[PDB]
């Protein structure tokens, strides 16, 4: 049959940088041009889920920072940038004749360290509150799977039945805030490095200021195209 | 500020039929040829669930029945076939500058039809199995949102962290099974038509038994060119 081996067999990549795995085939696996070679991830107790099929074809869902590229025999999977719940293992299996063999696997972690625990990114917003007018508050948010140095934490308000309106962001790694204009001295927000964890103070409450606050991090290594995290949110309500 | 404006406030579709649903920019959220226009669900007690980025971009893990649209000014979004799992807000926001507006949001809900049908592709397998070695164990694997009797319904086994290994396929549509040489007398595929379930059977157990197995229904009218659906794995282990 044809026998595939990947390279290397455990990688470890910093956060937002570029990750290269091969996979050798025996003989050639492609077919008129189509390598008949497909790529897997493999997320920690889970089913292999399918990434790039026939070589450079991205399935449906997968983001274009994964590369499939190689020609008869040799094939390369690129990751670039690599993001936080990329933490998993790679396969590489040919179609092209049966048996359908699989590749050996390249098993990818962050060099955030950690000999447990993969990916699987979360934020943890502190309890819901009850306050009163003339009242003050200090959410926090730790995040968990990333540093909150390598991004910028959001905070966004939301209204009962009512839109979500941004209320502004910083970044850990230096201190930076922004905030829209009407948050400027009512809402300030800060980060704690050390516990890697957001705050977000409002002072002196309004019953305009009843809300549910999320916390989302997003800007550069880890959800810069959107908010794909968001925390759970934590209540605030100002009943007088 | 950039001003977005979803519509309609709210809308009602039978199962099955198609949705659509704007959000127009008082001013441009394009970058050269770029839109970056956000869509995300959000259902009661839930934070918002990112859908598509940057105006026509399937987030991971979101069903293909979901079309982003539009450029520009003016957005739309799209979701055909509805499924009940749909009702919801749906949510635009635009980061094309700060601050990251939102729009007012629309609420599709379900309303009578008569129709719909329509379950995504997925495979349920039995619980898992501990034996004495010589045992002979029997795996399940129930598919619906296809029958599996137009494609083959595989099994892969995969020994604790390691790879995985194509055992064999077998053709619901007549019993025709083939198996990896190294497997002829140690498995066996079985499918019955009308339960619309594949079994995989190992008899006279052993240690280097024990691993987790999955079945995925490859080829004709279901996974043609790759295995992209798999069942959640069947973990088998054998002590004594």
């Amino acid at each position: 049959d044809i026998v595939l081996t990947q390279s290397p067999a455990s990688l470890a990549v910093s956060l937002g940088q570029r990750a290269t795995m091969s996979c050798r085939a025996g003989e050639s696996v492609d077919i008129f041009g189509v390598g008949f070679l497909h790529w897997y991830q493999q997320k920690p107790g889970q089913p292999p889920k399918l990434l790039i099929y026939r070589a450079s074809n991205l399935e449906s869902g997968i983001p274009v920072r994964f590369s499939g590229t190689g020609s008869r025999t040799d094939f390369t999977l690129i990751i670039d940038p690599v993001e936080a719940d990329d933490v998993a293992t790679y396969y590489c299996q040919q179609t092209n004749e049966d048996p359908y063999t699989f590749g050996g696997g390249t098993k990818l972690e962050i060099k955030g360290g950690g000999s447990g625990g993969g990916g699987e990114v979360q934020l943890q917003q502190s309890g819901a509150e009850l306050v009163e007018p003339g009242a003050s508050v200090k959410l926090s948010c730790t995040a968990s799977g990333f540093n909150i140095k390598d991004t910028y934490m959001h905070w966004v308000k939301q209204r009962p039945e009512q839109g979500l309106e941004w209320i502004g962001r910083i970044d850990p790694a230096n201190g930076n805030s922004k905030y829209v204009p009407k948050f400027q001295g009512k809402a300030t927000i800060t980060a704690d490095t050390s516990s890697n964890t957001a705050y977000l103070q409002l002072t002196s409450l309004t019953s305009e200021d009843t809300a549910v606050y999320y916390c989302a991090p997003f800007g550069y290594y880890v959800s810069d195209y959107a908010m794909a995290y968001w925390g759970q949110g934590t209540s605030v309500t100002v009943s007088s």
